[PDB]
């Protein structure tokens, strides 16, 4: 019968993802301290993939074919043909096996390569090239930059946020832990900012918030992880509702917000990354390229980090909230690029969203499809100043953008 009269068409995809659900990567004496009761123990070493983790994952994959089928971009029956999917993912084992995950629920039984750099035993600059110097951050100027967006000090941004801080004290009871119950002395109450003072660490290679700060962005992602992975009572119990969910996950938010996607530590961070998405996206005669994959292509998927996600957000200016998802870089997110052909006119189109379970979705393992699909947010690219009606942005206004948002000193 008669369709949608075709407006555009999809003709490349390209998909920064998040690893999906992973063992927390460390157990420290600071988690045991400020909490009596006992962290839940996992089934897989520390930092590794979980087998729910990988079929969470699976399951977008599926997804994505049966959408990218829709649109035509993808054969409804067999394996894509040689090259028409590449996976690149970073040397971890969660994300490599993201990558293959993903394929799994793609293609299955198609063998899809996961690409990875020669060496898998050292870190991959494309992912954070300011881990192997390939450049530095400016110190004063980053220093300035994260204490404003903070409000001016971490002591200002704790300050507007002791409602958050006192639910994860909830969670944790801490006032019986033995950081509390150790304390010098027994007739001030116990506070966790308080008692972990916070501060803002800037070197040449990274960023980072000590104390509290910290912390509280670590233990609430571990409660998340722990309803994702279906485990019985996450914080023992003690998170019954959502807004509990919201309010503890905005302290892992905030500490990213600052952290990752700080402009000054994002476009340098993001700049390997976001020269291989355009990459993907410029329409060019394929040429075999990073990795030994040949681009562009139909689909490729790049299995990497939260951090990713944020800096990329932060270099482009784009912003999103996650119905359903406390977190804002959930595991198995997906930043969403796309070029479209205008039909009318021929012109080229790139389009942003962000792809995404919600937290139901992992903790019931709901499998995706077209009448159940994951939850996406239509994103806007800030500085683009050349949109259509669809809010995308011209191809030449995105390449634009990435010019000018990319740092040359911290690209390979
Ligand atoms: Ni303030």
């Amino acid at each position: 019968g008669p369709q949608s009269e075709p407006e555009l068409k999809l003709e490349s995809v390209v998909i920064v993802s998040r690893h999906g659900v992973r063992a927390p990567t460390k157990a420290t004496q600071l988690m045991q301290d400020v909490t009596p009761d006992a962290w839940p123990t996992w089934p897989v070493k520390l930092g590794w993939l979980t087998p729910r983790g990988g079929e969470l994952i699976a399951y977008l994959g599926h997804y994505q074919r049966q959408r990218l089928v829709a649109d035509g971009l993808l054969a409804k029956k067999g394996c894509p043909q040689s090259g028409q999917v590449a996976i690149i993912a970073d040397v971890d084992e969660r994300t490599r096996k993201t990558g293959e995950a993903f394929a799994a629920g793609l293609a299955p039984d198609c063998a899809i390569t996961v690409h990875t750099q020669a060496d898998t035993s050292s870190p991959d600059p494309l992912f954070n090239p300011l881990k192997t110097g390939v450049c530095q951050l400016d110190n004063a100027n980053v220093t300035d930059a994260i204490l404003s967006r903070a409000g001016g000090s971490i002591a200002d941004f704790t300050g507007h946020r002791q409602t958050a801080f006192r639910e994860l004290e909830r969670v944790l009871n801490f006032p019986q832990s033995n950081l509390c119950l150790k304390r010098e002395k027994q007739d001030e109450s116990c506070s966790l900012t308080q008692a972990l003072p916070s501060e803002l660490k800037v070197s040449a290679d990274n960023v980072s918030l000590t104390g509290a700060v910290s912390l509280a962005s670590m233990l609430t992602e571990i409660f998340l992880l722990q309803q994702a992975q279906g485990m019985p009572e996450p914080g023992w119990g003690r998170i019954t509702d959502s807004h509990q969910w919201n309010t503890l996950l905005s302290l892992h938010n905030a500490q990213f917000y600052l952290l990752q996607r700080t402009p000054e530590v994002a476009r340098s961070r993001a700049t390997p990354l976001l020269d291989l998405i355009k990459t993907a996206l410029t329409p060019h005669p394929p040429q075999k390229q990073a990795y030994g994959v040949t681009l562009p292509t139909s689909v490729l998927f790049i299995a990497g980090h939260a951090t990713n996600l944020a800096n990329l957000g932060g270099a482009l200016e784009l912003n999103w909230t996650l119905p359903g998802q406390p977190d804002n870089t959930p595991p198995g997110g997906e930043l969403v690029f796309e070029r479209w052909r205008r039909l009318s006119d021929n012109s080229q189109w790139i389009q942003v969203s962000l792809v995404f379970q919600t937290l139901q979705q992992m903790r019931d393992k709901t499998p995706l499809s077209l009448n159940t699909p994951p939850g996406e947010v239509k994103l806007t690219l800030a500085g683009c100043e050349e949109r259509n009606a669809q809010g995308m942005c011209s191809l030449a206004g995105f390449t634009q953008i990435v010019n000018e948002a990319r740092i040359p000193a911290c690209s390979l």
